[PDB]
């Protein structure tokens, strides 16, 4: 692959001092871009995911607009449940659905052996290799997957939920089957994530988007062990294959309660939602790990001037070291690309002022 | 197995009233789908048939496109002659061939004992069980086989024929050897069909695709007895194994002349080609059996609007009761998937209008 030119994001991830704070945005390839909608209009979502050229194009679009310090491959977290043998649809304005969710223990029998999942996800690897070549070293490319608990929620609920009542009913009433499912997911995720690195990914983010529905007791029992196992095993396999392990990011949305434990889970970077005050997060995680985040995505509805001031304040609270700027969650479809631009420029401008 | 969610097809097959008319299409897994061609490009046809995952994928593809009321397992009718010990090929754009057809009585000696055939077809059972699990109760799964006479034609002719002159020359010149062959086929088919149900099939269709080459006299002598024996024996074996018998469909293409006899042959459903007027078929078969069919497959070359009107007329002629919609024969490779979609949507739309 082409040599990396701007490695600021990786240096920050590993905890090195940098000349400025690197920034990227969750869902930077997203509907808020008119060009994203145009490219997507051609296929259904999961078909787009299976076209390496379409994924590469969608990955590159935000970088043509903004000097983001990382690209993230266009894909979905739900490709893993799909590769395990569940049927998923992207519903006309209602989002992802599994019309046949897992509801009893016997339903686990219809899943693939997790050791075959990576082969089913070759298309993601193809997209990654293509995008890495086309980026030509501009910035690092981030690969990603959903975390075991969050993937379980989709598989059991059959889509989004305000309570996760069915998935939590599994944890309390079916603890053994729940552990079985979470282990299947873990065993699928590890080879998938390794394959993403083999294909060219230079960092990995694990999205535990549904962390917040669990308290600490359930999180520690059912989410945390598998978060830890993913990191441990991915790093092991990469080292054994003669490759360099990449920085890994754990993002537990609404996971305020788990920050101390997440800081000791084998990830270089802990990503934060906007509800956690940066200084409190720093106290929780300590001084080695890098923090990522955490601007309220809705802050981008504010004026460009206001966005710059909110960014200044955020950067003051995080301080210059061990920090990668991002939003607290992904961009929303009605946001103005110029305000995303304002966010990026502000992190760059203020982080430099903050150093000298 | 997962509990069946949409059982409309089975209710219709047994002759129960339903809220709408269920529909499926012969060759719904077929070349008209670009994704079918892609999946097939990897192997030769009979090798694809021997991969449970490939068969499951091909079975599911049409359901991802259209709300069909049944799935049919991807396989071939020629797996039975192959399992009996004949060598078959799928010729580069010339279709199935047996380079060493049966031509004299002594040639029967090279066939397996029909009681071992089911064991040779384990791969079909594996595909069925996998597909049943993966479908997760969305719709019922149909298993199938060729009828004895039609299988004989392939075995003697060595492929397709416009006249079946060699196979008919067997019936007239070699009646005893012909009965011997038809009995071998019957004795192979029964355990195969039972095994398909044991593996998860929820209905069975027997394809007498080559019925039309026979008149009534030859059909009644050489085809009908074995059609009857298949149904009787399959139901007996299932009951004796403690399983529930499934609805069975007999489809005699070009079999206008045999409809009265087919209605008394022990099948819940008589399938019709497009040449038989629905009202005349209803008169022939009487009021218990369910009819299946019968739109000219070539009608799908017409505009989506025209397809809807032809469907409306067809449904008017059949009436709402004791009817499963399908084409009169399988989809052709040059047909437009959107027109197949139009067919499905039209049956659903008009059948509901026809009830209330
Ligand atoms: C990383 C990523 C994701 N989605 C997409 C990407 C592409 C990478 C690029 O982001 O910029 C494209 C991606 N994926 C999807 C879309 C929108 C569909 C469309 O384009 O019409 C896009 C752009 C579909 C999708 N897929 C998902 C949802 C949310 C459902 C819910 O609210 O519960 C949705 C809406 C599941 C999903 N997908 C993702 C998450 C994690 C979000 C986070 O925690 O920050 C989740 C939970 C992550
Ligand atoms: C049920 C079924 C069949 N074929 C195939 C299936 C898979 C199930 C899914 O249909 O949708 C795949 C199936 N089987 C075959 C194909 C095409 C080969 C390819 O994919 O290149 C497919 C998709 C090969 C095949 N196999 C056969 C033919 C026809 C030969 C002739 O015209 O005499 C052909 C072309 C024999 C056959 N096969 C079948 C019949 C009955 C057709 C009917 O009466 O409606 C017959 C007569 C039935």
């Amino acid at each position: 692959f082409p040599e990396l030119k701007n490695d600021t994001f990786l240096r920050a991830a590993w905890g090195e001092e940098t000349d400025y704070t690197p920034v990227w945005c969750m869902r930077q390839a997203g509907r808020y871009l008119p060009e994203f909608r145009e490219t997507r209009a051609a296929q259904d979502f999961f078909s787009t995911c299976r076209s390496p050229e379409a994924c590469c194009e969608l990955t590159l679009q935000p970088l043509r607009r903004f000097p983001l310090d990382a690209a993230i491959i266009f894909s979905g977290i739900l490709v893993v449940p799909q590769a395990l043998g569940m049927e998923v649809t992207m519903v006309p304005g209602k989002g992802p659905s599994f019309p046949e969710p897992l509801r009893e223990e016997q339903d686990l029998e219809r899943l693939r052996d997790p050791e075959v999942v990576a082969s089913e996800l070759g298309y993601v690897f193809q997209a990654i290799t293509l995008t890495r070549q086309r980026l030509a070293g501009r910035v690092p490319l981030i690969g990603f997957a959903g975390a075991p608990w969050t993937l379980m929620t989709y598989m059991v609920e059959g889509g989004g939920s305000s309570t996760m009542a069915q998935a939590k009913r599994w944890l309390y009433q079916r603890p053994q089957a729940s552990h079985q499912l979470l282990r299947i997911l873990t065993d699928a995720l590890v080879p998938y994530l390794v394959g993403q690195v083999v294909a060219g990914a230079q960092a990995l983010q694990l999205f535990e988007s549904h962390a917040g529905h669990l308290g600490p007791q359930l999180f520690n029992k059912f989410a945390l062990p598998y978060i830890r196992d993913v990191a441990k095993q991915v790093k092991a396999r990469l080292r054994e294959a003669g490759l360099a392990p990449v920085p890994m990011i754990i993002f537990a949305k609404d996971g305020h309660f788990a920050l101390e434990e997440l800081a000791q889970a084998g990830y270089e970077v802990v990503g934060l939602d906007w509800t956690v005050a940066p200084k409190k997060a720093r106290e929780c995680v300590g001084k080695t790990v890098t923090l990522q985040g955490n601007l309220d995505p809705c802050a981008l509805y504010a004026s460009e001037e206001e966005i710059g001031q909110l960014v200044k304040q955020m950067l003051d609270d995080f301080g210059p070291h061990r920090y990668i700027a991002n939003l607290g969650h992904g961009l929303y479809p009605d946001m103005d690309p110029e305000h995303v631009g304002a966010f990026v420029d502000a992190v760059h401008k203020h982080s430099r002022l903050l150093r000298q």
